[PDB]
RNA sequence: UGUAAAUA
């Protein structure tokens, strides 16, 4: 910190004015000091004369090197964000040259700033506050090569991609959907902790739900196309993603969203059907199997039920069947509980049994009677287990209501 | 009895 601005105790002075700092040429020393930048952040929020704004503009966002030094700084990045907001609120003659220059600074250093803990906040701020036409040019500065994978899986930069998805029209970031849909890229990005949030946010934005009713028809076509490109890649690697520690959330998200119903159905048939017993015994995919049971259309649900009750040859020596395996399995037991809960919800009115022009009530009662007979016959072994006690209780609570 | 995001 500069000595001219200190007391005889070594502390910063009170009664210090913004203009003294701006006139001193020492702003950069204040902006990276906690006490200095705290002073600047309060001063910058008050009434500013035209010349004060002018100095802040040239000293904070006017030269590329100091702008980057401040943007990547623990304290400075906050001052940068405030001065950008003031710049956007000041419609003087130099407005346009200020905003284009800000676009050029960030554009030339887009990748490095995205991956920085502090500069990625300057990017996120600019994307949602700048004029949309300039914000779109920032998006265009994103890399199209291996760096984009790194950006998606970065603990900081993944939030830049999600911000783009939230506040920029799809036409400007459609290249990201096609980048991510390329099979090798999709594999790397969905099987990563941060990348899986990225893919899920994209899918949500490409979904024709109540949050997108404001799109034009043309924009809905654009959206539907990008959605179908991505769902085609997701459904081709569907087994791999369903069993992965992070990507299983993407499959669950698709399967449980009614506004993705046609993709729910492709996933169930392409990936889960004929593999229900195997996937019910997987740590991560057993969650996907639960979502499938909870949200399948009723004629697929019938096939899923029939696969569990009758799809597998019993063990040649013991006669154990799929239901026997699943009820006592560390993950499969949660899928049987889900099947039981669906059936008790149906017969008690908690779940609508009318679907495609028919009341499937008779089918839920069939499946329930199967579970009830099994749980009755095996009640002694089942009562040794928490899951088993819960099914016995679930059936006892049903006959109490009905 | 079973799994997921970063600034004073």
């Amino acid at each position: 910190l500069p000595t001219w601005s200190l007391d005889s105790n070594g502390e910063m002075r009170s009664r210090l004015s913004l203009s003294e700092v701006l006139d001193s040429g020492d702003l950069m020393k204040f902006a990276v000091d906690k006490t200095g930048c705290q002073f600047l952040e309060k001063a910058v929020k008050g009434s500013l004369t035209s010349y004060q704004k002018f100095q802040l503009f040239e000293q904070v966002i006017g030269r590329k090197d100091d702008f980057l030094k401040l943007s990547t700084n623990i304290f400075g990045n906050y001052l940068v964000q405030s001065v950008i907001g003031i710049s956007l609120a000041t419609n003087d003659d130099g407005y346009t040259k200020r905003q284009e220059k800000l676009k050029n600074f960030i554009s030339s250093q887009m990748t490095d700033m995205c991956l920085d803990k502090f500069a990625c906040r300057v990017i996120q701020s600019s994307l949602q506050n700048m004029d949309l036409s300039l914000a779109c040019k920032l998006v265009q500065a994103l890399p199209r090569d291996a760096r984009l994978i790194a950006i998606c899986v970065d603990q900081n930069a993944n939030h830049v991609i999600q911000k783009v998805v939230a506040v920029i029209p799809l036409k400007n970031w459609e290249f990201i959907v096609d980048f991510v849909a390329t099979p090798e890229h999709l594999r790397q990005i969905c099987s990563d902790k941060y990348g899986a949030y990225v893919v899920s946010t994209i899918i949500e934005k490409l979904t024709a739900d109540s949050m997108n009713v404001d799109l034009t028809s043309a924009a809905q076509n654009l959206r539907e196309r990008a959605l179908q490109r991505l769902m085609t890649s997701v459904t081709n690697r569907c087994q791999e993603l369903a069993t992965n520690e992070y990507a299983n959330y993407i499959i669950q998200h698709i399967v449980s969203n009614d506004d993705l119903a046609v993709y729910r159905e492709c996933i169930i048939e392409k990936c889960l059907m004929r593999n229900l017993l195997s996937l019910s015994q997987e740590k991560f995919a057993s969650h996907v199997v639960e979502k499938a049971f909870l949200h399948a259309p009723l004629e697929l649900l019938a096939e899923m039920m029939d696969e569990i009750f009758d799809g597998y040859i019993p063990h040649p020596d013991t006669g154990k069947d799929a239901l026997d395996i699943m009820m006592f399995h560390q993950f499969g037991n949660y899928v049987v509980q889900c099947m039981l809960t669906i059936c008790c919800d149906a017969v008690s009115g908690r779940r609508q049994t009318k679907e495609g022009g028919y009341d499937h009530a008779i089918s839920f009662q069939d499946w329930l009677k199967k579970l009830h007979s099994r749980v009755t016959k095996e009640r002694h072994r089942l009562s040794r287990f928490s899951s088993g006690k819960k099914m016995i209780e679930t059936l006892a609570n049903l006959r109490s209501t009905h």
